[PDB]
């Protein structure tokens, strides 16, 4: 059962994603997150190998939860009469990248370089497992403050990775590529790289670059903060209006601005602790 397995604490959040409660596995005080969601509010269904009709979020999660990674992992789940309850990891102390930036203002480039890299590595992981997150942002990235490690969260907008076109999008708008805005059509990888450019700008500037459809499609990036020239270049390269002019993951990771990254543990010693 559940309540017998987990001792539910206070509500951590609630929204489209449902309601998230702080919790702890009784077996070993492991800190966990307990996410509840009503079936009636589930749009994207799918099924496990054994063919169980579960939320696509569960399918994906299970696919990226094997072994170590920068993705909060799904420990266990439960089906209820009118809802699904997922048991997910819970760093402690932890803080999402949104509040972190909101608190600290634009980040130092060395810190951003560390964070972004970890992000990239986690997205390459997801794609290896054939999963497309579809909603990468500072709100869906948690920071394990004592480790300096970032974890991806919220796969309820995700999709199985595919080489053909996507015509559905239910992720964050201002983070949506121009090709979706204009044509309602996009491809996995390249649309991902567009959101990774929004994120990078977001870190180094403290706020996303575009706000209106007009801005997203014009593709003009103005820097509100003092950013290195190498960094503005990588950012403008990810925000290339034409999907095929955007860099590949390997290209992003091989960008000058991305050399000499600090490992997590030092990132924490230097910028968090
Ligand atoms: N739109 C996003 C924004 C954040 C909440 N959302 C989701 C969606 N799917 C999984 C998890 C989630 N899985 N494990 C967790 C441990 C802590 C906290 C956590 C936290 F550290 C700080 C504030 C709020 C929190 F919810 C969340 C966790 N969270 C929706």
């Amino acid at each position: 059962p559940l309540e017998s397995q987990y001792q539910v604490g206070p509500l951590l959040g609630s929204g489209g994603f449902g309601s998230v409660y702080s919790g702890i596995r009784v077996s070993d005080n492991l800190p966990v997150a307990i996410k509840h969601v009503e079936k009636d509010r589930i749009s994207d269904w799918g099924e496990l190998p054994n063919g169980t009709r579960v939320p696509m979020e569960v399918v994906l999660l299970k696919k990226v939860s094997s072994g170590f990674s920068g993705v909060i992992r799904l420990l266990d789940w439960f089906e209820r009469p009118d809802s699904f309850v997922l048991i997910l990891e819970r760093p402690e102390p932890v803080q999402d990248l949104f509040d972190f930036i909101t608190e600290r203002g634009a980040l130092q480039e060395e810190l951003a370089r560390s964070f972004f890299w970890q992000v990239l590595e986690a997205v390459r992981h997801c794609h290896n497992c054939g999963v497309l997150h579809r909603d990468i942002k500072d709100e869906n990235i948690l920071i394990d403050l004592n480790r300096g490690e970032l974890k991806l969260i919220d796969f309820g907008s995700g999709a199985l990775l595919k080489d053909t076109v996507y015509t559905d999008f239910d992720g964050t708008r201002v983070y949506s590529p121009p090709e979706w805005i204009r044509y309602h059509r996009y491809h996995g990888r390249s649309a991902a790289v567009w959101s990774l450019g929004i994120l990078l700008y977001d870190m180094v500037c403290g706020d996303i670059p575009f706000e209106h459809d007009e801005e997203i499609i014009r593709g003009q990036v103005f820097f509100r903060q003092r950013v290195s020239s190498e960094c503005q270049h990588l950012i403008r390269w990810c925000l290339a209006l034409r999907p095929s002019d955007r860099p590949t993951f390997e290209e992003i990771q091989n960008h000058p601005w991305m050399q000499d990254v600090l490992l997590p543990q030092e990132t924490a010693e230097i910028h968090l602790h």
